[PDB]
């Protein structure tokens, strides 16, 4: 027998094939719950998204979907399945399937010390996915510990590519306290100045706070508010050289730093002093306040912290990248159908 599975008062419609459900969170915009998958014969995560009405939450979730089901990679979340009506007029929800993971990196963080050999393992896999992504010219733009998921052997797969854009470093630039969506205290110091996040240096940046924060199990810039990011960023990193100012055309971001007490670099040694001194030097190279001279991902994962794991021939690129760029929310709603008619039987 079957009807329309309920779940906590709420429409969860993902049989027959997906039984057993159990209520996990409210996601991002939608129920999230865990299923048995009677296919695979293993325990599923599925999200319900409910976006049709907003020709905003169309666009990212079409994003989402194009990006997760173009990207085939270890260290990234893969689609299983998308279940939806089989007709555009009968589709209000889309129900995405994905594998179920024990765990993320800010759940491990607030409960678990990180051994060094954890710390490496983890940081080589976040590269590893972000070279992949970074060849296929997208950028995520929101990496942080909730969007690395691991699993009980403690295998990562980064997720939420909500925010993700194709490269586009012609159009970076932007005048001075610009609105950016992306998590406040992994964003880089240059959103806050003259940066629309459009080049690859801001996901590197992100990636720096992660690694901080396995060190110490905590946010290393954990900023109250815009400004306050970035008094965070230089109280570790110091006030910026003239040089580093010179790049920065824009008068109000330069007359702002400028305006701002001198603060002197916090050596990386004495706020870490247990870490291993091979991953403070490629901390530094990824916290690096000009975006220009922040380390570049493959460099990143040649640099010798990482050297037990480094294997250039098992760190795929994209056979496909995006090559450009990607209109009202009835043509996304059918974009949306179209994209996810592979998984309809037949």
């Amino acid at each position: 027998g079957a009807g329309p599975e309920m779940v906590r008062g709420q429409v969860f419609d993902v049989g027959p094939r997906y039984t057993n459900l159990s209520y996990i969170g409210e996601g991002a915009y939608g129920m999230v719950c865990s299923a048995y998958d009677n296919v695979n014969k293993v325990r599923v995560a599925i999200k319900k998204i409910s976006p049709f009405e907003h020709q905003t939450y169309c666009q990212r979730t079409l994003r989402e979907i194009k990006i997760l089901l173009r990207f085939r990679h270890e260290n990234i979340i893969g689609i299983n399945d998308i279940i939806r009506a089989p007709t555009i007029e009968q589709m209000k929800d889309v129900y995405i399937v994905q594998d179920l993971m024990e765990t993320d990196l800010y759940k491990l963080l607030k409960t678990q010390h990180l051994s060094n050999d954890h710390i490496c393992y983890f940081l080589y896999q976040i590269l590893r996915g972000l070279k992949y992504i970074h060849s296929a010219n997208v950028l995520h733009r929101d990496l942080k510990p909730s969007n690395l998921l691991l699993n009980t052997t403690c295998d990562l797969k980064i997720c939420d590519f909500g925010l993700a854009r194709v490269a586009d470093p012609d159009h970076d630039h932007t005048g001075f306290l610009t609105e950016y969506v992306a998590t406040r205290w992994y964003r880089a110091p240059e959103i806050m100045l003259n940066s629309k996040g459009y080049t690859k240096s801001i996901d590197i940046w992100s990636v720096g706070c992660i690694l901080a924060e396995m060190l110490s199990n905590r946010p290393i810039f954990p900023g109250k508010h815009y400004l306050d990011q970035l008094n965070h960023i230089l109280g570790i990193l110091g006030s910026p050289s003239q040089e580093d100012l010179n790049c920065i055309i824009n008068l109000k971001a330069r007359n702002y730093l400028l305006s701002l007490p001198h603060k002197n670099k916090v050596p990386w040694n004495r706020l870490f002093p247990n870490a291993d001194s091979k991953a403070l030097d490629l901390l530094d190279k990824m916290l690096t306040f000009n975006p220009h001279k922040r380390i570049e991902v493959e460099q990143a994962l040649a640099h010798p912290y990482l050297e037990q794991y480094y294997d250039p021939s098992d760190e795929p690129i994209a056979e496909a990248p995006f090559k450009f760029d990607m209109l009202p929310k009835e043509k996304l709603k059918e974009l949306i159908f179209e994209e996810t008619a592979r998984f309809q039987p037949g």
